[PDB]
């Protein structure tokens, strides 16, 4: 009925129906569209205190906790969702991965190589989508397929 991963859901504040990926955790309100050995994504990441290396380029010692670092992934995606802000302006000022420098960008890759929660979204996306959370090790991604 409905590509890989996708549901049907009921707004509580609206009462429409919109659209969820438990892959992926996008979510929208229109009826979702239409695998490859290799994908490209670039990712805004935000690391806490659980993170396997509590540390980036940002902050010698990362203090937030898991819900916080939720709330900043959030707060990115809605500006992101908005317009008033790009998701490589926020990778380049935001990620605590050193891919911040090249806008997010993590190059090509293939399954078996990213941490196993990242690649599944990864290769869920359809090209030029955007995820919502998506929990690994290192702490929360925002995800950008681009290829
Ligand atoms: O952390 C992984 C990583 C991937 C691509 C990159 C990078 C880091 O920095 C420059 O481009
Ligand atoms: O395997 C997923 C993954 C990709 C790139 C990353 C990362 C995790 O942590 C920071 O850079």
């Amino acid at each position: 009925k409905l590509p890989p991963g996708w549901e049907k859901a009921m707004s509580r504040s609206s009462g429409r129906v919109y659209y969820f990926n438990h892959i992926t955790n996008a979510s929208q309100w229109e009826r979702p569209s239409g695998e490859p050995a290799r994908v490209r994504c670039s990712h805004l990441l935000v690391k806490h205190s659980q993170s396997r290396r509590p540390s980036s380029w940002r902050q010698e010692k990362i203090t937030r906790t898991k819900e916080e670092a939720l709330e900043l992934i959030n707060g990115y995606i809605q500006k992101i969702k908005s317009g008033e802000e790009d998701f490589e302006s926020l990778a380049s000022q935001f990620s605590d991965c050193s891919s911040a420098k090249a806008r997010g960008d993590l190059g090509a890759f293939s399954r078996g190589q990213m941490q196993k929660p990242f690649e599944d979204a990864s290769f869920a996306l359809r090209t030029g989508e955007m995820s919502g959370p998506v929990f690994t090790d290192s702490g929360i991604h925002i995800i950008l397929r681009t290829e």
